[PDB]
């Protein structure tokens, strides 16, 4: 209910969404909810950075009024037009029709598309343009595809405060607002789940953007994302983390995702695992119909190997395995080795689909025609799987 | 615990599985459990038709012993070798090593593969062969791919009793054993869910098999499947039902499955529905992340149209939609008209994948380049969808 000061004149005025469990419709699971962060910069001219998910507009406005009641608002920065950030746009614009919109070109187009019965003063911004608010100013950095075509970061030079919007965020609901009030390991784990399921496809753009910011030699003292905790005590950790994850070097770890109807594919999954562990590799084993797809993807971010298994039903793969595959193809895991495996009763069929989808995900198969068994595995079948796991381990080496 | 008499000398000695909720691993959902039916025919020579899911072997044996204890068993018929029917094979074989196995060739192969440290006296049966037990006898009917390559039905002429194994079964747990002790509508609905998720791919084989049984002019007074209730009062209903379902004529019904992240694809789904209802069609609308895939498939059995929608995320379809698509490709719905639809933000990508998978399922698209919208639908976009639903309705005619 109460706004939170990041520093004098700069306040957090977002909303905490405790009960949300799924974001992007079904796409992302938020075991602990999330927050919609919006920032108010007070000065000779006051600016509001981003808004809030429509169902929480009241909270935004209520918090704005607690800072100054007849909400002033000279500028309204729109870093991103998804809906969790621009949903309260109409309400804000209705509250301050004179507010001046600062956004990218693609942003402006999206804004007219999603709302379009709303007129407003504006100025298309580009990397480098800067508006003054008086004592402080806000300069912009375009971030195309750093999630969306309209993405962009807002920087406040006078404070060395970066407002990346989605980048560097984590989906987690807390009544506490800063990284120094939360467990280091838990918040970094949420940050990894976030990156892995949303930013993985743009890892190359992440490094480029990190370098650009590196060259310009931007002084970042605090990072305030649009979701989750604000990195005020140690922005370096999250920046180094993004660099490591975007580089994609990985860790001597392997993730095995699979499912079975009668356990054969499972026994193969187990043999593969034993080989991988014997080869000195950490293994995470996921039976898909009982695991969370987003938690599996999070593990794959650091993995150097991805093994996916499934029996064949009606000449196709088991439907529970489909989500993970179509999700990998779209997420485009970087620098990963893989293997497909599974049982069958007569003609087979799942192995081709598995390898097809794994290659479409640009995952290099450690073996054309991966392990396959008819009905049940026998001693040598499991031995071969064990050797294969040992082979993958040798390659993931480290 | 107690065996149940179907008629003197013929007993049900299966097991009821009340707490099972997922069969075939993740594949089939059993909201109300299931049963594993096994039958004991007592005569000069006693025969046991099928066994039970391994975890319930003790129930089988306990029931056998209540009929006659030293378990006699001269013949052991194995109509099907999946594990829910042949899992207690070892235990039975160890209880009566002299038991004579009567099965198909493919069955025999499967049996040696799944067990193979178990020897037994046997005789490969073919359609028409018949063994005598004394007063009664059992004749066999091969039923390749009527689920499995090894499938076959067992017929007892003296009683006009058919023991189809999986065919005509329903996954439902009850303490009551016969169709006349259960609600006609509820049991027929379970039977439909069963057929749609398992037998749909073999509808052509179903009618051929039904005709062969028709020509031979077999007298069927009772049908005892390997799962669910025994059709003792009205086998005709279930046989007529299978005929109608296998035919695939359908009903003037349309099923719309989809999901969204921000509601645009949903608004399209709605428009399409209004057109279909206006055109005099019954509609079932399923938001996939909140519906049971097996229940959706069940509705498609009767439907003449299948509309699938999805936005595009990372140039791909939404992962929750993948299961239904890979499941339709394998199930091969017969004589269905379809359409793919969905929103997108810039490049799109889901529409291609949807149409590709829909065609792979041999579902005739009522429009290559199905309804697609960028960002949000506008008045004419919804009008167009409405017209399309109107068009499909016209074709689904009736
Ligand atoms: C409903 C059902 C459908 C099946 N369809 C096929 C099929 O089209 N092709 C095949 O080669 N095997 C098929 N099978 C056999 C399985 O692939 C085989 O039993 C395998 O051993 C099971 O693997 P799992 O123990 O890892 O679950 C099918 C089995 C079931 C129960
Ligand atoms: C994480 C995320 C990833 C996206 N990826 C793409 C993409 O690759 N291509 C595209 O054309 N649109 C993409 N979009 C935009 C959606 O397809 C678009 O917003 C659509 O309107 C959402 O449909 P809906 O309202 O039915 O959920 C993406 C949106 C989100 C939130
Ligand atoms: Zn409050
Ligand atoms: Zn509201
Ligand atoms: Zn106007
Ligand atoms: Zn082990
Ligand atoms: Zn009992
Ligand atoms: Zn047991
Ligand atoms: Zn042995
Ligand atoms: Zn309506």
């Amino acid at each position: 209910s109460q706004p939170v000061a990041i520093t004098d004149g700069i306040y957090w005025v977002g909303a905490v969404d405790w009960n949300i469990r799924y974001f992007h419709g079904p796409a992302f699971s938020t075991h602990r909810g999330t927050t919609y962060n919006a920032y108010l910069i007070v000065d000779d001219k006051t600016a509001l950075v981003d808004t809030v998910y429509e169902p929480f507009k009241e909270e935004l406005i209520a918090k704005l009024k607690q800072i100054k009641d007849p909400v002033k608002l000279d500028y309204l920065v729109v870093n991103h037009t998804e809906s969790d950030h621009a949903g309260a746009f109409p309400a804000i614009m209705e509250l301050c029709p004179d507010a001046h919109v600062l956004c990218t070109q693609r942003a402006f187009d999206s804004l007219k598309a999603h709302y379009s019965h709303i007129d407003f003063n504006y100025t298309i911004v580009k990397t480098g343009t800067s508006v003054s608010l008086g004592k402080r100013s806000l300069t912009f950095i375009e971030a195309p595809m750093l999630h969306w075509p309209d993405s962009m970061f807002t920087y406040v030079p006078e404070e060395a405060l970066l407002l990346p919007n989605d980048a560097f965020g984590q989906h987690i609901a807390t009544s506490v607002r800063f990284d120094d009030q939360v467990d280091a390991g838990l918040i970094m784990d949420e940050a990894a789940k976030y990156y892995a399921n949303i930013l993985m496809p743009f890892s190359n753009l992440i490094t480029k953007k990190l370098d650009e910011i590196q060259k310009i030699n931007l002084a970042i003292k605090t990072i305030a994302p649009s979701h989750g905790i604000i990195w005020r005590k140690d922005p370096g950790r999250i920046i180094e983390a993004y660099a490591r994850w975007a580089e994609g070097q990985g860790k001597a770890k392997a993730v095995i995702a699979y499912d079975t109807m009668w356990l054969s594919t499972e026994k193969m999954a187990h043999a593969l695992m034993d080989g991988l562990v014997a080869g000195g590799c950490e293994v995470k084993l996921f039976k898909l119909s009982v695991s969370d797809r987003n938690d599996v993807i999070k593990e794959i971010l650091d993995a150097r190997a991805v093994l996916v298994g499934s029996p064949t039903i009606n000449n196709d793969i088991l439907p529970v395995v489909s989500p993970l595959l179509d999700d990998l193809v779209g997420l485009r895991p970087k620098n990963k080795v893989g293997l497909a495996f599974g049982a069958y009763g007569w003609g087979g069929g799942a192995q081709k689909i598995l390898e097809e989808r794994l290659k479409a995900a640009k995952i290099e198969l450690i073996a054309e025609p991966g392990p396959t068994v008819q009905w049940v595995p026998r001693g040598e079948d499991l031995q071969r799987c064990y050797e294969l796991g040992r082979k993958i381990a040798a390659r993931i080496a480290d």
